[PDB]
């Protein structure tokens, strides 16, 4: 997946207004969205056409799916009908659960990126004690494309040093959580960033600072 | 705690209108209480929500499974009750500032969460099993009244009851399909949850009948 600007844009303001004016205020310095409830479920999934119709952008559907096997499909099913390109699933659920998730996107051509780890202090709790058993499960599953935290740059290494260099990884947690640009990609393929740049006085001089302050990282 | 009609909630999965209103309209003399996921919701959007009070007049419990950081969680919250859900489901795994969020939001709105502290389905046993006991009894510390926990481990969902005491509520998927039995499972919860045993049923409204016949000493 050729992210550019190796910068994924979180799009989670709730109006349609707004979130496809920001869009388009960075569509210069992005080519890939990252779509989630808090938008969908207020906007509807019919969102998600209109962001390819409008940008041309890649869209990962940012759904956190963790439900039994036969629903997971079904959420898969409804996602992927509505055009998103790849969706992130939970892997606490454990393996049927994500094994599901797999086979609708290879049915449908696109992806599955398995979350491991998250980014804010509660993940501390019970995530974070399951997190490399979960990578090595992601591995077993054939999962190419994981998302882990730009908040623990250590447990960010460890999970690029579990699924190796051939895999995908993208991280958020870069910027309102604290984590650093320039030190995620040391591990992560892109970054993910939202309130930094959607709730910007200026969201393209936002985006075209982080991108600065990455530029030789490409 | 909400009074649901038989102890009985429809787990309604359908992925049209048209099967889902006929399905939830055909059962609506026996339940009261439905649960919409996001097979229905991705597919037809939140308006169908405000579709089934306006038709049924049924309690909404949304089953979103609410996963994510603080600040989002809160969005997702605000969202589904705007929609006009009573309740919200929401996993305790990602930890207690994510429930945390998820109960301030129901607050100031007036509804409710229920906490998901472990599931039915053979993965659960992986990862989710070994956490249950601590997210349950961080439910209790936190103030949450409402939670969900699986019928196809009667020894675990027996569990969760001493863990939440007896006037909390709890309700209990995986009956029917999942081989979850009712009256057993009623022994715990306070309403079982039921989804393709009523919705795939060639005569939805005798399926639920059914069951409601095979616990009728428990209402
Ligand atoms: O561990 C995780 C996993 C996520 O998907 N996210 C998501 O990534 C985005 C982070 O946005 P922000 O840059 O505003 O903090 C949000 O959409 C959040 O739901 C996260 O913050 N931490
Ligand atoms: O542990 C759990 C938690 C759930 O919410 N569920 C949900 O409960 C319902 C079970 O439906 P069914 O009766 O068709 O098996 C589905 O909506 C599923 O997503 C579950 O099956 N197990």
């Amino acid at each position: 997946m050729d992210v550019m600007n190796r910068l994924i844009l979180a799009m989670d303001l709730m109006n349609r207004d707004d979130a496809l004016r920001v869009t388009g205020e960075v569509r210069e310095y992005i080519d890939t969205v990252k779509i989630g409830y808090p938008l969908v479920l207020s906007e509807g999934m019919d969102i998600i056409a209109e962001f390819r119709k409008r940008f041309g952008c890649r869209i990962i559907a940012d759904f956190k799916v963790a439900d039994i096997p036969e629903t997971n499909e079904k959420i898969c099913r409804a996602t992927f009908k509505a055009g998103a390109d790849a969706i992130i699933v939970h892997g606490f659920p454990g393996a049927d659960s994500v094994r599901a998730c797999l086979n609708v996107a290879e049915e449908m051509g696109r992806e599955v990126f398995l979350l491991t780890e998250m980014s804010h202090p509660g993940a501390e709790m019970f995530i974070q004690g399951a997190a490399d058993e979960i990578a090595r499960m992601g591995v077993d599953l054939g999962v190419k494309n994981y998302d882990g935290p730009s908040t623990r740059p250590e447990r960010l290494s460890r999970l690029r040093e579990i699924i190796g260099q051939d895999s995908f990884l993208i991280s958020p947690g870069v910027g309102a959580q604290g984590g650093d640009p320039g030190e995620t990609l040391r591990f992560a393929d892109a970054i993910i960033v939202g309130r930094s740049i959607y709730l910007a006085d200026n969201p393209a001089a936002a985006a075209a600072g982080i991108i600065e302050s990455i530029k030789d990282l490409l």
